[PDB]
C-alpha cells in the first residue's frame, strides 16, 4: 500500500481549524474562585475587578522559612553571619543589606555587578557579566542605554524591594506528586521576577547538592555570563517585559497547576477511537493556536535553560511570556507521569528565527481577552519528552509507553466533559534537541489525544512532507475503523519485527510503511 497523493498546493488538511473547540468559548463556567487544601490564591478574590490591579491577600507580609515554600528573600530568616564590637558571631538581615545595595544609581555595569554582588559574595570570584557588560555597553547605544538606567533597573529594583507588600502570601512549592494549583497575580510575578534578575533569591545556587538542587535555576545570574551571541537577544526581551509592567501595572492572574496521573490507561485495550486532526507546516502553535491548549515542549527541569543557555521552543516560549518563568521558583523536576498546565500567562515581545537565528522582533501587545478569574485564555502545558541518545531506543514498548503516558497526562483533565475541552495545539514535541522521531511522536500523541478525548492540531514547522505523512496516516487509521488500542499494538509489532533485533543503526522498514503495510495490506 503506497498512500494516496493529495493536493500539491494546499497548505493544510484535515478537519477545518475555526471548528475545532477553543476557550474562551468552550469553557466550562468557572466556578467561585476559593483559595482551598489544592489550591493556593494569593490576591483577594472579593475585590477582584476588571482593570484594576488587584490586592494582595492577606495585606501584611506572612513569612515562612521552611521545607514547604519559597524561600522569600525578604524573609527575617534570611541571614548572613556578621562579625560585632567583640569578634562573636551574629546574623544579619540579609534582606536589609539586599536593600541597601540596590538603592544607588547604576551609571555603568559594574555598578549593577557590584550591587548583585554585594549579598552574593560567595560567587564574586564566580559570576561572569561579560554578557551583560557587553549588552549595556556595545550593543545599547547612548540613548538605549541611558533609558536602561536612569529608568527601567530603578522602576525594577521598586518593584523588586516592594516584595513583602505584593507578595505577602507565602508561595507553596509543588513538589513531586503533589496535584496542586496556585494562582497569582501578573503584578506579583513581575515583582519576584525583577528579584530573579537582581538574583536575589537566597539557597539557590549551590553547585552542590542543595535543598533545592531538584529544581531549575531562578536567578538570572547566568543570562550575564559567556561571550554567546544569543544572550543580548535574550535581555532585549526580558526587558521589553520588564519596561511594560514596570510602566504599566499589570492587572491579571495567573494560574500555575501540578500534575501527577496515578493510574493511566492500559493501551493494549484502550478502546477510544481517534479524534479529528488538522495538521499544517505553516504557522507556530503560539500563533496559530490562540485560544487552544498550547504545548510546551518541555525539559523535566521546567524551563530549560532560559535563564542562561539555551534558545529553542521552550526557552523562547518562556521569553515571549515571561511570565512562564516564576514557574521555576517552585516546580519540582517532573516525574514521569507529571506536568505542569499554566493557564493565564500573557506575550510581551515577538520574535524571529530560532536557536542563533533568534532575534528579538517587537513589543506585542497580548490580543487574549481574558476569564472569568481575570486570567489570559491562554493555556500552556509544560511536557518533557526523553531525550533519545540512540535513534533506535525509542521504538521499545517502555519508551512508546512512557512518551504515551506524559502526552496524556498533560492532556487529560479529569472531571471534565470533553465537548468542553478545547484542541490541542503541538507539534514536533521532542524531536529536535531530543533527537526523537517526528512520525512516531506524531503518531504517539495522536494516540493520546484520542484516549483524552481531545481533538489535535499539528504544526510540522515547515515540514510539509510530515503534514502529508501525518495527515495520510490519520486518515487510513480512521476509515480503517482503528481504536487506540490496535494502532498500539502495532507499535509493538513494529518493534518486535524491525526494531528488536536489528543489526544496523537504522530498520529497513520506515514505520508508516510498515504499519500500512501490516493492518490492510
Ligand atoms: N513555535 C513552534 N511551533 C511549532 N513547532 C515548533 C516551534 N518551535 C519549534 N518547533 C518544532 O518542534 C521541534 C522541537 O523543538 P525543541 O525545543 O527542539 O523540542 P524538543 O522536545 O525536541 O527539545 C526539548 C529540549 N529543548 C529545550 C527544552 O529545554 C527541552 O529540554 C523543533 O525542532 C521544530 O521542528
Amino acid at each position: 500500500y503506497v498512500p494516496p497523493n493529495l493536493p500539491p498546493d494546499k497548505k493544510w488538511l484535515g478537519t477545518p481549524i475555526e471548528e475545532m473547540r477553543k476557550m474562551p468559548r468552550c469553557g466550562v463556567r468557572l466556578p467561585l474562585l476559593r483559595p482551598s487544601a489544592s489550591h493556593t490564591v494569593t490576591v483577594r478574590v472579593d475585590l477582584l475587578r476588571a482593570g484594576e490591579v488587584p490586592k494582595p491577600f492577606p495585606t501584611h507580609y506572612k513569612d515562612l522559612w521552611d521545607n514547604k515554600h519559597v524561600k522569600m528573600p525578604c524573609s527575617e530568616q534570611n541571614l548572613y553571619p556578621v562579625e560585632d564590637e567583640n569578634g562573636e558571631r551574629t546574623a544579619g538581615s540579609r534582606w536589609e543589606l539586599i536593600q541597601t545595595a540596590l538603592l544607588n544609581k547604576f551609571t555603568r555595569p559594574q555598578n549593577l555587578k557590584d550591587a548583585i554582588l554585594k549579598y552574593n559574595v560567595a560567587y564574586s570570584k564566580k559570576w561572569d557579566f561579560t554578557a551583560l557588560v557587553d549588552f549595556w555597553d556595545k550593543v545599547l547605544e547612548e540613548a538605549e542605554a541611558q533609558h536602561l538606567y536612569q529608568s527601567i533597573l530603578p522602576d525594577m529594583v521598586k518593584i523588586a524591594l516592594c516584595l513583602p507588600n505584593i507578595c505577602t502570601q507565602p508561595i507553596p512549592l509543588l513538589k513531586q506528586k503533589m496535584n496542586h494549583s496556585v494562582t497569582m497575580s501578573q503584578e506579583q510575578i513581575a515583582s519576584l521576577l525583577a528579584n530573579a534578575f537582581f538574583c536575589t533569591f537566597p539557597r539557590r545556587n549551590a553547585k552542590m547538592k542543595s535543598e533545592y538542587s531538584s529544581y531549575p535555576d531562578i536567578n538570572f545570574n547566568r543570562l550575564f555570563e559567556g561571550r554567546s551571541s544569543r544572550k543580548p537577544e535574550k535581555l532585549k526581551t526580558l526587558f521589553c517585559y520588564f519596561r511594560r509592567v514596570t510602566e504599566k501595572k499589570p492587572t491579571g492572574l495567573v494560574t500555575f497547576t501540578r500534575q501527577s496521573l496515578e493510574d493511566f490507561p492500559e493501551w493494549e485495550r484502550c478502546d477510544k477511537p481517534l479524534t479529528r486532526l488538522h495538521v499544517t507546516y505553516e504557522g507556530t502553535i503560539e500563533g496559530n493556536g490562540r485560544g487552544m491548549l498550547q504545548v510546551d515542549f518541555a525539559n523535566r527541569f521546567v524551563g530549560g535553560g532560559v535563564t542562561g543557555a539555551g534558545l529553542v521552543q521552550e526557552e523562547i516560549r518562556f521569553l515571549i511570556n515571561p511570565e512562564l518563568i516564576v514557574s521555576r521558583l517552585f516546580t519540582e523536576v517532573l516525574d514521569h507521569n507529571e506536568c505542569l498546565i499554566i493557564t493565564g500567562t500573557e506575550q510581551y515581545s515577538e520574535y524571529t528565527g530560532y536557536a542563533e537565528t533568534y532575534r528579538w522582533a517587537r513589543s506585542h501587545e497580548d490580543g487574549s481577552e481574558k476569564d472569568d478569574w481575570q486570567r489570559c485564555c491562554t493555556e500552556i502545558v509544560a511536557i518533557d519528552a526523553l531525550h533519545f541518545r540512540r535513534y533506535l531506543d525509542q521504538f521499545v514498548p517502555e519508551k512508546v509507553r512512557r512518551e504515551l503516558n506524559k502526552a496524556y497526562c498533560g492532556f487529560l483533565r479529569p472531571g471534565v466533559p470533553p465537548e468542553n475541552l478545547s484542541a490541542v495545539a503541538t507539534g514536533n514535541w521532542g524531536c529536535g534537541a531530543f533527537g526523537g522521531d517526528a512520525r512516531l511522536k506524531a503518531l504517539i500523541q495522536l494516540l493520546a489525544a484520542a484516549a483524552a478525548e481531545r481533538d489535535v492540531v499539528y504544526f510540522t514547522f515547515g515540514d510539509s512532507e510530515l503534514m502529508r505523512d501525518i495527515y495520510s496516516m490519520h486518515t487510513f487509521l480512521t476509515e480503517r475503523k482503528l481504536n487506540v488500542g490496535k494502532v498500539y499494538r502495532l507499535l509493538l509489532r513494529y518493534y518486535r519485527e524491525e526494531c528488536r533485533d536489528c543489526s544496523s543503526p537504522g530498520p529497513d522498514t520506515k514505520l508508516y510503511p510498515f504499519i500500512y503495510h501490516a493492518a490492510e495490506s
